[PDB]
C-alpha cells in the first residue's frame, strides 16, 4: 500500500516519543516502559489499518489538488500519519475495552489483552485508557502549532463520545428497553420485540460508522487544510452508509467467517446480540422458525449455536446479505458520483477507503 | 460553601444540556436518557467537590484581584463551575473505572456503580468512558468562544494521561517490577523489597496529585486569565506536596477510618497494596514485626487483616503520620508565603484549598 512504509515508520516514531516523554514526566522505569512498549505493539499493531491509512490516503489526495512546496507536502504526509495513528490507538482503546466487556479469547490471531496471563482484566482497564490519553497527546506534541490542532481534538472527542453512546445502545440491546434500570437486574428479552431495523442501524452507526470511516475523512482534511472545500453534509452521509455496511459485514462474518481467517471468536449468538443476522432473520423467517430461533439464541450450549447457524443458512442470510450489498454499492456509488462532480480528488479518496470496504473477507 | 449553590445549580444546567445533545446528535431513547441521567447523578454526586469548588474559588479570588466588573464576574464564575464540573466528571470517571479493578463494595455511601444490579462491570466500564467524554463535550460546548479553550483540553487531557499512568504504578506495585511481563503471570511479592518511600510517592503524585491539587488550581487560574500572574514551578510545587499528603490521609483512613464515615471499604490490606502505612511500617519496624507483617498481609482472611492493623498499631503509624503531617504543615506555610509575597490573592486560594485538606476526617 503507498503509505504503509511511511505510516510504520512514523509509529515508531510516535512510540519512541510517547514512552521518552513518561521517562521525562513521570519518573518512568525500565521495566514499566518495556511494558508499555509491549503493550503499544499488542493492541495497536496487526490490524487492518484501514482508518490510520485512509487519513493519509485523503490528506496526499487532497494536498496534490492544492499548490505546495516539497517540504509542504512532507509535513502534511508527516502530520497525516501522525493523525492515522490517533485514529488506530483510539482503535486499539476501544478494542481493549471491547475485549473485556465481550469477554472475548481472541484479537488479531492472539489472546486478547486482557487474558494475557501477565495482564488480566484489573490491568487491562486501565492500560485502555492509557492509549486513549496517548492519542490525545500524539496532537497536542505534533501539532503543538498547526492551525488545525482545535479541530483536530473537537472532532475526535466528539467521535469519541458518539461512540461510547453507541457502546451504550450496544450493551443495552439485549434487555427490554422498558425493564432497562440500574438498581433491578433484568434478564435478557425472550421475545425480541425491539431486535428492529431501527435498533439495529442506531447500534452500528455510532458504534462504528462515526470512528471508522467519518473521522478518518475528515481528519484527512484537517490536515490538508481541505475540510471547507468539500460538502460536509454529503461526506458525513457517505460515511454513514459505508460504516453501516461494514459493520454489517462484522456481524456476518461472526457467524460464516472461520474464527481463524477472521482472527478472532465472535460469540454473537451465545450473547443474543442484536446483530444484522438475528434482526433480519426474526424480521423475515417464518412463526415456527422464529419460535425455534428464539428456544435456542443467548446460549452457550453448542447445540443450541450449532442450531442457529443451520437456522441463518436455511433462511439464507448470506443470500440476504448479498442483495443489502447489492443495494449498498448501488447507493455508494451515487453519492461517490455527487462528490466527484463536487471535488474530484475527495471522491477519489472516499473510492480507495470504499474499495478497501467492498467484499471484503476480514 | 461560598459557591456550592451556584455549583450545584450550574450541574443541573450541564446534566440538561448534556442529555439534550444525545437526544440531538445521537437518537437517545427515553429509557436510555434516564438510565444516564441516573448514572451521571450516582457517579458524579455525593462526594465532598473539593476539585470542583476549588476552580470556583481561584477564580473568584483572581476575578477579585484584576477588578472585573459585574458582567465579566458572572461569565467567569460560571466558566469556573463549567471547569469545576470537568474535574468532578474527570473524577467520577476515575472512580468508576477503579471501583471495577479494585473489586470493591461501596462508594459514597451507596453501593459502587458497577455494583447496582441492573448495572455489571460489563456494562459500567463504558459508562465510565461516557463519563469521561462529557468531560470534555463541556469545554467544547461552553468554551467555544473562548481563547482559554486550548490550553483548558491541553492541561485537562494532560492530567488525565499522568493519572493513568499513576494508576499503571498502582496497579503493577504488588509484584516485583523486574518480573512485569504480559505473557507470564507472577505471585503477589513475598519480600516486599520495592516497598519504598520512592515508589509510593512515585504513585501517589501521579495517580492522585496532578488531577486533585494541579488541575483544579490551573483551571481556576485559566478561566480567569491569570496563569501568567503566578509563579509556575512553586504553584506545581505546592500542588505536589498537598497531593501527596492527600493520598497519604486516603491510605491512613483505608485502615483507621471506619468506613461508614469513610463512606467506602478500602482493602488495601487484602490487596498488598502499596499503601503509605505498608511502606512506614516496612522501612521503620524491627525484624521481628516485619516477618509478621510479610506472614499475615495481602490475605483476605478478616485475622490476618486485624493482625495488620495491630501491627501498624503497636508501630505508632498513627504517630508517625502526625509527624509527617508537622513536617508538611512547615513546607506547605513556607510554599504559600513565597506565592503570597508575588500573588496575594492567588495565595489565599491555595490557603482556602489547603484548609479543607489539613486533618480532613474523610
Ligand atoms: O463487539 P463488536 O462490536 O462486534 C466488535 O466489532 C468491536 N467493536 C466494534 C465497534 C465498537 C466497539 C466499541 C466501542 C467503544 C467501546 C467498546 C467497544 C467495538 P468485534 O467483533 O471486533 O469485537
Ligand atoms: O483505590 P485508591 O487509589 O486508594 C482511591 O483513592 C481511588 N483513586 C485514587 C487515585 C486515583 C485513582 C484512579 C485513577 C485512574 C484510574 C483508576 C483509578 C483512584 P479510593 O480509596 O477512593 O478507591
Ligand atoms: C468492526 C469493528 C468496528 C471493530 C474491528 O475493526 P477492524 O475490523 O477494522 O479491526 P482491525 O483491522 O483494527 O483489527
Ligand atoms: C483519594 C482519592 C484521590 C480518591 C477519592 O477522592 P475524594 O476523597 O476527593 O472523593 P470524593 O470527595 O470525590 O468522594
Ligand atoms: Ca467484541
Ligand atoms: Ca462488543
Ligand atoms: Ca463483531
Ligand atoms: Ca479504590
Ligand atoms: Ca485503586
Ligand atoms: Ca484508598
Ligand atoms: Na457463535
Ligand atoms: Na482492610
Amino acid at each position: 500500500m503507498a503509505h504503509m512504509e511511511r505510516f510504520q515508520k512514523v509509529y515508531e516514531e510516535v512510540q519512541e516519543f510517547l514512552l521518552g516523554d513518561a521517562e521525562k514526566r513521570f519518573e518512568m522505569d525500565v521495566h514499566r516502559k518495556g511494558y508499555l512498549k509491549s503493550m503499544m505493539d499488542t493492541t495497536c499493531l496487526g490490524g487492518k489499518y484501514n482508518r490510520g491509512l485512509c487519513v493519509v490516503d485523503v490528506a496526499e489526495a487532497m494536498a496534490k489538488d492544492t499548490q505546495m512546496d516539497a517540504a509542504a507536502m512532507e509535513r502534511v504526509l508527516h502530520d497525516a500519519c501522525v493523525c492515522g495513528w490517533m485514529i488506530e490507538m483510539l482503535q486499539a482503546h476501544f478494542l481493549v475495552e471491547d475485549d473485556i466487556m465481550d469477554h472475548s479469547k481472541t484479537r488479531r490471531g492472539k489472546p486478547c489483552w486482557y487474558l494475557h496471563p501477565g495482564v488480566t482484566a484489573q490491568v487491562a482497564i486501565n492500560d485502555g485508557l492509557i492509549l486513549l490519553a496517548w492519542a490525545t497527546q500524539m496532537a497536542l506534541h505534533y501539532f503543538a502549532d498547526r492551525p488545525f490542532l482545535a479541530e483536530v481534538l473537537r472532532v475526535f472527542h466528539d467521535v469519541d463520545l458518539t461512540t461510547t453512546i453507541g457502546q451504550l445502545y450496544d450493551v443495552t440491546s439485549m434487555v427490554d428497553s422498558a425493564k432497562l434500570d440500574a438498581k433491578v437486574a433484568h434478564a435478557n428479552t425472550t421475545d425480541y420485540v425491539e431486535y428492529t431495523p431501527f435498533n439495529h442501524r442506531r447500534i452500528v452507526v455510532y458504534k462504528t460508522a462515526y470512528y471508522t470511516y467519518w473521522l478518518p475523512l475528515v481528519m484527512g482534511l484537517l490536515v490538508s487544510g481541505t475540510l471547507e472545500k468539500v460538502d460536509k453534509k454529503a461526506t458525513h452521509k457517505v460515511a454513514m452508509v459505508m460504516g453501516e455496511y461494514f459493520q454489517v459485514q462484522d456481524d456476518v462474518m461472526d457467524c460464516f467467517t472461520p474464527p481463524e481467517k477472521l482472527g478472532k471468536i465472535g460469540t454473537d449468538i451465545e450473547d443474543a446480540k442484536c446483530s444484522w443476522l438475528a434482526v433480519t432473520f426474526l424480521t423475515t423467517a417464518p412463526a415456527e422458525k422464529v419460535a425455534e430461533f428464539k428456544a435456542n439464541y443467548g446460549s452457550t450450549d453448542p447445540a443450541a449455536v450449532a442450531v442457529i447457524k443451520q437456522l441463518y443458512t436455511e433462511q439464507n442470510l448470506l443470500a440476504r446479505f448479498e442483495e443489502y450489498e447489492k443495494a449498498v454499492v448501488a447507493e455508494v456509488e451515487q453519492l461517490i458520483a455527487a462528490l466527484e462532480a463536487q471535488n474530484a480528488a475527495f471522491a477519489a479518496s472516499v473510492k480507495v477507503l470504499w474499495s478497501k470496504t467492498y467484499k471484503r473477507q476480514k
